[PDB]
């Protein structure tokens, strides 16, 4: 059997509350892995499991420091002869941010497999149970090997980069409408659909091993009658990047263009994404920053973070884009 | 045949290039009503139409200022015997904005029908003609009647309170994914498919005639390290509002917990809805700030500006969240 | 409380197997609708339930005969004072076509709400307990009333009129691309959407609570080389209809022209569906038969056969297809 | 520039009506090659072009013998020097079948590009021009290369392997909802998403240069009250193989599971798929019949006459619905 270590961060998919109707008020934080390890027993017909316990936080609280050290540690562990793949457990809310950072900088092809959970682990019908035997069969699985970091929830299994959490409350949030998932999981078998056409994990450039901190970058949204002032900001507090979440395909007000415009002379990277959810924000040299290509805010976000640890070229940032 | 006004603010329904194979620096400002409607005279064999300018702009300008004009132009509009139905030309980056605006506005049952444009009038396979010619035939449909106000694109008909725009740059971005939309236009006939079960038009409590100006509200986005300081930077400049694009369903950080304990101690509401795309930002006492149930960050933004016109109460503000 | 029958007739709800992980030649036949009722009895806090087992199969073998009697039995039980509502449990492979006789035949505004679930009761993360309750939930609030027949799972509520069955394998198969969900039902409240625009219920013609038999109809795949020996075979074997999951927009071959002319020498109604999934069949009178409008063919199949119960113009079909 | 030749087969994208809003009627079978490439000179900015008529019919009428012809030529074409790719303009009713034929048959990693329009050409806002633009630019492209089959509308790639006419009167219709796109073409510029994970032309078995004629496949549908007898009338009409249009996942009635056990003792091959729409149809020992893994029904015909022009080894058509 493959030798898989779960690494629990927290998450809803570690979330208890007295009934099993309860839905909000549930607690984050007293459920350790061997918990959940101990809910599905049937997991250890398909691994060899060890559980450790990293964190034990609501994802909403994640942050970049933190997903620093969850990276390194990853790398510690698939650097291991005796690890075969990794599961994080996480919470749903951010998970696409730190998967999407993992996918980046994780220096291995052994599988990387985020799984969650939108119900408690006490709930009626709760998905945890299932998501969690599902990882560890894909992370555990050879053919798993190379695909670049994963995200496993309700039978699919989504690319870090591709996939996203597009509805607040339900089962089958996670999606990628474009780029639909790697693979998915039915009957106990896997079946794999695509290969991303994107630089991952040991075909990627980024690495954080060493580093103690990043670069600070913002995220501002668009919208009819936005601000300037947020830009002024943003740059007071010493952002290094913004990502514009923006109207359409990246447009940018009057306002937003005297605000970008600003954070560039001060030297700020600004990366024009969409509030849409999907789809290409495409080159114009007529407007203000780099663009986004399929990257949606949180996704770029992060990928500018990690740009910005290796370079300041534009060009090549704005190639980062278009390959990652 | 039906007496319709076309309406025209602008977008990319009215922009207009060299080439046909032109995606960017295309101009928008310089192509009139009766231009679009000369490129489609099949229209004047559906009704009689009369072209209107009221601006012609690129939506990502579009102000809450300028909506509140609209509003009340069109309702002065439909006041008349003589106009059965009023279309809207506008850009597709913000008219799910103005068309929401509308929707919550407009004293009459007649039909108003948003519609737009993803490519230019001048690209090959441009959209606007046929979108044009069947918000025309919408508009003009006594089956139309009652409906709220309507964006109608590519063969669909959606609600202004449940369509957004989906996609950065498709021919099919607008989506209302769990909602649906109202109809279908087909063949040259209109297939209805639902009513919205939410209170609109005729029987909305909002009124803006005789206003100039709205109260202000900001949008802030929630991600991984999402500061506190943007949180700040709104209270100082007077906000009465802050719809927060929140992480999951409105889940908030310690950091955004602070800021918007600060802004409710100053007065400011604080809507939490999501930035994931769709979906129930559900209630949950113990948090910050009121829900915004279905509502995405910009129609919340625009609903929360009306709220604000006529209480304060939270009570009735997240009474109308549930109900519009 | 609301009184609430849970009428039972099988489906993989209630499946059973001797591990949680067996998906394959689990057992539908010996698990009763009182397990069912236990399994979940924070219902008994929704409702005061009484369980009924209509019958305990796989909705793969449901027929038109019995989907009769569920219909009859199902008004007898709303025509009580003592009855507000009725959840059917059933299968989900045939739950669209179930749901859809009772949609057009049931003669009350009483909710009336099928259930059904993908994984077996034993299975981990089984789906039958959360979407049972959700059920109850929907059947017993007054808001229900009056939205035509349901069909509830993994938090949403369907018209079944559009609700569709769109994946073999996955919790959130069931979807209506084009006119979505009526509500869904999230942290234990519904929030209803739309209503839907069609006949049903109690303003429906189709009353077959004094029907003797059930009119013969086939559906026959459009696809290339299709053969005309199905519709020979369907024209001796005495069918009165034929459903054509057509080509795209219902387009036939040069031997599907040759087999639906000589079903309708013989008297045959045929209607011509798609097998895309989705959307229109518009009229087209150069083609031979009707069009499905927005019916698929397990939908259109079922109108069909309510329809030849009262008439055999194909004027008064053809307008039951754009109506119910 | 590279050297593409546009193959030109019918459809709508080469139908003609008298005005700019017919639907119905139109013809296919007047309008040439030429005449579609003369309606956008722009092509020949993007490459060297040459029409080639192969055929001009409407799609509904394509059959497996013409296919097979198709695929040859585009063997020969591809085998010359002066050839880069080819673009094969085609109806969308049969697109797929078409598609996935030549996807398991070119024996080329030079790109093959069907495209198509569901708006004839003669419409307002014709989608085939873009279309056929943006087909041109993939064949074109050195980076579309080695990606099997694909077939471009709308802006998307799709491989011929998951891509679906998901509509019926659409143009955003071709969708691979659990798959995705393996591009979208925006801006004039190419984004490569994925690569597909199965086994198409270079990489594949078949080869069928030299056959004149495919084994007979028909396709069955399941829903409630399925007779037997349309299993009887496709043996005794010498089929080699039977799809099934499976009741969910591949589901199978008293009556169906009476037919397959006949046609199985006559050594038809049977394949269980789905008339779902989407997803995986899991191994089941306990049923007759092989199961069609993710291919529609539509697809797995095409795979099953190809198989079987090799072999009847179910274990070895089982693999190859599992890698193909
Ligand atoms: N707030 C939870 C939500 C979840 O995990 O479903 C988290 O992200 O930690
Ligand atoms: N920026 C344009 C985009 C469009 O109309 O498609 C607008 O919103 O005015
Ligand atoms: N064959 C089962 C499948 C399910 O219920 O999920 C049924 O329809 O009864
Ligand atoms: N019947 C036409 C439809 C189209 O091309 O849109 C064809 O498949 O040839």
């Amino acid at each position: 059997l493959p030798n898989i270590v779960i690494l629990a961060t927290g998450g809803t998919i570690a979330g208890s509350a007295a009934t099993g109707t309860q839905t909000t008020g549930y607690k984050i934080g007293a459920l350790g892995v061997d918990t959940l390890i101990n809910a599905v027993p049937e997991v250890k017909k398909l691994a060899n499991v060890k559980g450790e316990q990293f964190s034990n936080m609501a994802s909403q609280n994640m942050t970049g420091d933190v997903v620093l050290k969850l990276s390194q540690r990853v790398n510690e562990l698939l650097a291991r002869d005796d690890v075969d793949g990794v599961v994080i457990t996480h919470g749903t809310d951010t998970v696409e941010e730190s998967a999407y950072f993992l996918h980046l900088t994780v220096k291995s092809d052994k599988p990387v497999v985020f799984v969650a959970a939108m119900r408690p682990a006490t709930a009626i019908s709760a998905d945890g149970p299932m998501n969690l035997l599902e990882a560890v069969r894909v992370a555990g699985d050879k053919q798993s090997r190379g695909r670049g970091v994963m995200v496993v929830l309700n039978d699919r299994i989504g690319s870090a980069r591709y996939i996203t959490k597009t509805n607040a409350s339900t089962l089958d949030t996670f999606k990628a409408n474009e780029e639909g998932y790697l693979g998915v999981i039915i009957g106990n078998r896997i079946y794999y659909q695509n290969r991303i056409d994107k630089l991952h994990t040991t075909r990627s450039v980024f690495d954080v091993r060493g580093l103690t901190s990043l670069p600070k970058v913002d995220i501002l949204y668009g919208y009819q009658d936005d601000p300037e002032y947020l830009y002024d900001a943003a740059i007071q507090h010493g952002v290094k990047g913004i990502v514009y979440a923006g109207m359409g395909a990246g447009s940018v007000s009057v306002r937003g263009i005297a605000g970008m415009r600003k954070a560039m002379e001060k030297g700020v990277v600004v990366i024009r994404s969409t509030r849409t959810g999907n789809g290409i924000v495409p080159p114009d040299e007529e407007l203000p920053g780099l663009v986004s290509d399929s990257l949606n805010p949180a996704h770029a976000r992060i990928l500018l973070m990690l740009a910005l640890t290796r370079t300041s070229d534009p060009k090549v940032i704005q190639e980062y884009f278009h390959t990652y």
